[PDB]
């Protein structure tokens, strides 16, 4: 269980997180506007990768998605602070529905302290 | 009274290192997107003064570039975890070329451990 990635559960607890986590962006109001595609599978395929990758998995991201330029691949789309708050939400809900066996106290403060800095530096719009 | 330089093969051992590095870089999709691409022959130069006056060796670094201010050198770029991993993924690389004769287990170990923390110590970027 070297890396965080490995520790938490590896690709079972990537998949289950951001699996539920787009789960939830489907139905939400605020981030189904933002979200260009119905079908949300690619989506959630490149977050979990990327995700995956960021904790130390495998570098599928990558091999697939090159470098990642984060702020510009959200660019297209207007983050403001109310689709901060939606995608901080439906990843509240995600992280939660993992259990504290499989996710510690401390692996959980740690990645919901990553995400919150994340979405917060993402915001590229005043509306 | 042997420095760690000399002890592990001084100049030819770190030009190894180093070049074995480069090379590794340009094959990256992480970080052939992060080095200058039109200045990479310098950019290798200046690691290689770097490591070289850092293990004991000649002092040059210091001579041509002042303190190292290594968090400032690396300002200009966006380190996250994904770099991180990527830079010692090829560092490793390029040290696992090296031959026990020259680069003995203890020695090995001490270099790893450093270029472990130093690039931790750059991280500077959610992303
Ligand atoms: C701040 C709230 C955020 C919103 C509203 C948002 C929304 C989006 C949207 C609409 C896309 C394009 C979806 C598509 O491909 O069809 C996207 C892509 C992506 N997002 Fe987010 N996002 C947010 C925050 C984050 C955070 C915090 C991360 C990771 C730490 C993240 C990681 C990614 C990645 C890796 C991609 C795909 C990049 C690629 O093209 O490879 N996003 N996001
Ligand atoms: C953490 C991941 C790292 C990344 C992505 C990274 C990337 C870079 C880049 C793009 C440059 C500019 C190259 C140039 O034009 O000189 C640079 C410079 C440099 N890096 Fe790194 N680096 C990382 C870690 C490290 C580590 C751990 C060390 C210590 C051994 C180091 C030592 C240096 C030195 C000495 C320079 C040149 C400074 C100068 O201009 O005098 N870097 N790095
Ligand atoms: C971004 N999801
Ligand atoms: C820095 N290389």
């Amino acid at each position: 269980p070297k890396s965080f990635y490995d520790a938490v559960g590896g690709a079972k607890t990537f998949d289950a997180i951001v699996s539920r986590f787009y789960a939830q962006v489907a139905e939400d109001e605020v981030l189904r506007r933002v979200y260009p595609e119905d079908d949300l599978a690619g989506a959630e395929e490149r977050l979990r990768m990327f995700l995956e990758q960021y904790w130390g998995g495998p570098r599928t991201y990558s091999e697939q998605r090159g470098h990642p330029r984060l702020r510009m691949r959200h660019a297209p789309f207007r983050i403001s602070l109310i689709e901060r708050d939606a995608f901080l939400r439906c990843m509240h809900t995600a992280v939660a529905s993992i259990d504290s066996e499989t996710l510690d106290d401390e692996h959980r403060r740690e990645l919901l302290d990553y995400l919150e800095m994340a979405a917060h530096s993402l915001v590229n719009s005043p509306f």
